[PDB]
């Protein structure tokens, strides 16, 4: 069963770098109406310790932050300049509808639009309807705001999804939906769910985060999608309907083969299929995570998505289910001589 | 003397990042004979301590990795998608001998070829001569599978030697002779020789073997060749055969005048002459290594090759001994008032 | 079966146009071990006659040469300038491990590279690690020594095989399959095999030896492979285990269609499958052949191969012993009376 009704405040919460806290609210609520202990960090990502164990420190670890813009500018004529936060594609910035959120939480509409130099778009703008700089200061519009796409969530036919910010919302519901289903079980684990600070910028929340945690094994949830969306080739391992992606690699993390193995043969008994990708560009906090102190064995999963950093991702619901079946499993079989195992060099 | 026999096996393995294995287990096999003790960072790196000492932690660090390809996918027609691992040489791109080792650690010879647009060469093939799909996980093939140039190491005229993964097993091989020649000598410092794990992939097994090991100074050895090959001109300082190479400066790390003094010091002492080397466009373990913890006083050095990055690099044996040889020095004379004195800012 | 040590042996044979004795003292071991009688043209083709008979003179006629460099010019430097010999491909011209033969019959390895300038590669230059003239000419190299690909003989899954020179030393293979098999038999017509030199520099040893012999009828053996590697569709007519090729037209003959409709017709007696190719690009021994004296009916057939002209092509064994097979098949039956209706005008 999906909660779409948590899935939809989730995708329409609008948080950026430093500006999160509509997902760190939903997060606080349901941490808290379990009576779970809840940390943060100095960039305030929220740890939430699921359970005590005198086994190994398991992080399972989501971004709060989606890509976006920052009011930079307000002109005399009532134009508001903008900054892309996070790689906003260059196809995204053209007559998009958007809302600016201000410092009071009001939410303004308006249309974003940029000027075409071949490939890029820069010098981007979002038109309120306003003609005067004060007009602007009226509405309580301020530089720093935060401009999200102005998206309502949707649900699409053969129960596929379609949303903004499912990259990384969709793994910020996986954390949920796993504190729900595992907060009373015993488990051979000590789990921490983290949902990290302004990933989008950088890799930021997530090294810190994992300082904060110091855990002995990761798990880091992400999503990608095909640049060729219709191409259901062999080379596209980012299929919606193909079960989630065990990423082999991307341009911050190399994941360890031991790692990976036990993931397949787990996925393999609960019958979740996995689709093996490689990033060519992209990266994850996968990178920043796994360099942390002496060094963690982490590697980075999720549900593929139709399109990315734009108005609007697509999602299969079933790939969301299966991640959470197999991030379940997984945590059941986390024992101290499992971890012991996957990290010998001898 | 030479143990060509030990370059020949170094630089043959097949060993990337988080696939270093071939790799480890010879420096596994090396200290094990000297009933040396070994430790492992959580990325795999191999720490060994050469010695005990109540002196200053030094570090040598070399890192394990080659840079290479790794199996991406196969297509219904028994094509091999593969993507660069670390920076191959866009000219090393096309119809390029390879080998690729299995989960089974099988190794199928096969012919890389790559499309190239002006520059660039991507949408990298290998091709084993299979004709299907099934005919490739027949042969064991899999995504993740380490993908190598098929060079065999080869001895030149005049005593040089030319194979694949000069950079870096030219400096595993300087670890494992200094510890053959080290391994019962009292020293002023307490040694550690340290094989980092994934430097063709980032600042990776550097930083958490560093952390691991928490030295007073380190010394990273890395190799380099000049761009335009025949140029013995002044403004080449990698000309091989010319002594080994003291980089001052790369993108990552500008090294600390005070400890390049002293370098230059003893290597004038015992007879080995140095090339005062810059790069402009290449990292290396050194600058991830310099900014652990608050800070440690770091330099790069190494014996210079001819092209790289490639399916075979060329070093003069001169180099490496000499190489070998100021190491050795440089080891006996790091006294706990001599890395004060290196270090003394007022 | 399949005589891998032969292929071996052929494959991995330095011979370039003019210099040609490593494959010609292959060929004069196995003539002497049959008692064969062997003449030579003024080139040095090889002429061997199987045997004797009042029925039509066959040629079966490929080459020795292979595509390669020859050393042009040694610098101050000890750079080794070479050019290429045939048509290497350009994107074989860069970064390639070779080895250099001198007249003492030496073999020294080194590093082929050479300067891009959009689609052409120039200016190819050998490095053996040399620092001045006088260390190559100390190792015995010399101005007119050939280069060739560093390549060793390799066998790959499902029977195929990967080497250097399978342009054309899969047809002087065979050349001596046929020797071997057909030396007592009692055969129709008088068949002469000739491997002819010089090649893949015009139509020079095909032309001389086609005089010496004066056939009735020639068959050429020579190789293709298709640009686009694996396109199986239906206009790659160069599959490797799609069974030889038969070859309409090239750049330098048209094949006479009552020979080519007589062949098809003995490859479905034997179950021998058939390509139908025509180049659209190349030329062969096939035009230089045919136009000899007063026309010599001529068709040019072979083994596809993956690649071509570059460090290693790939050939399936079936495709090489059907070829020996409808090449055995095609002797038997090859009598004055089909020879006569084959070049009927009236
Ligand atoms: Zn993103
Ligand atoms: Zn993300
Ligand atoms: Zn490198
Ligand atoms: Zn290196
Ligand atoms: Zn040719
Ligand atoms: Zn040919």
């Amino acid at each position: 069963a999906m909660d779409l009704s948590l899935l939809k405040a989730l995708s329409e919460a609008d948080a950026i770098a430093s500006s999160e806290q509509e997902v760190r609210q939903i997060l606080l609520e349901e941490a808290a109406r379990l009576q779970k202990e809840v940390r943060f960090d100095g960039l305030g990502s929220v740890l939430i310790r699921l359970n005590e164990s005198t086994g190994p420190k398991v992080m399972i670890c989501a971004h709060m932050d989606e890509v976006g813009f920052m009011v930079r500018s307000i002109s005399r004529e009532g134009a508001i300049d903008v900054l892309p936060v996070g790689n906003v594609r260059m196809a995204a910035r053209q007559l998009q509808p958007v809302r600016i959120t201000t410092r009071e939480e009001c939410k303004i509409p308006g249309l974003l639009d940029g000027d075409r130099q071949g490939n890029d778009v820069s010098a981007m703008r979002v038109d309120i309807g306003a003609r005067t700089y004060d007009e602007v200061m009226q509405a309580g519009i301020r530089p720093g705001d935060r401009v999200t796409f102005d998206t309502t969530f949707q649900v699409l036919p053969h129960q596929r999804v379609m949303g903004k910010a499912f990259d990384d919302r969709l793994s910020c519901y996986l954390l949920v939906t796993l504190l729900r289903e595992l907060h009373d079980a015993e488990l051979p684990a000590e789990v921490w769910l983290v949902a990290s600070s302004s990933e989008e910028v950088g890799l930021r929340g997530g090294q810190t985060a994992t300082r904060a945690v110091s855990p002995d094994v990761a798990i880091v949830l992400d999503t990608a999608c095909w640049a060729k969306n219709f191409d259901y080739g062999a080379a596209n391992h980012r299929q919606i309907g193909n079960g989630p992606m065990l990423v082999l690699s991307d341009k911050s993390l190399i994941a360890p083969p031991k790692l990976t193995a036990w993931i397949e043969t787990v996925a393999a008994e609960i019958g979740v299929p996995l689709q093996a990708d490689m990033f060519s560009n992209g990266g994850t906090d996968g990178g920043a995570v796994h360099l942390t102190g002496t060094g963690v064995p982490t590697l980075v999963m999720g549900p593929a998505t139709r399109h990315g950093h734009c108005a609007a991702s697509i999602a299969d619901c079933r790939d969301i289910l299966q991640m959470e079946q197999l991030l379940s499993a997984l945590i059941q079989r986390l024992t101290r001589e499992t971890v012991v195992q996957l990290t010998d060099f001898r």
